[PDB]
């Protein structure tokens, strides 16, 4: 019932500006959830208020100090 682990959080390398209506506009230092993979350099994601797609280049899978 919506309990477990959706996916991995990714922080935007920098302020991204979506030129197309399909893309998504995000600012440097934001967290987005990836639902499914769109293209080799593209990914899908949904955000509270705005939903669409974004480039996988302006996003990188960060890691936590949880374990060395």
């Amino acid at each position: 019932g919506s309990s477990g682990s959706s996916g991995k959080a990714a922080r935007l390398k920098f302020d991204f500006q979506a030129q197309s209506p399909k893309e998504l506009t995000l600012q440097k230092g934001d967290i987005v959830y990836i639902h499914k993979e769109v293209d080799k350099n593209w990914l899908e994601g949904e955000h509270h208020g705005r939903l669409g797609i974004f480039p996988a280049n302006y996003v990188e899978v960060l890691s936590g100090p949880s374990s060395g």
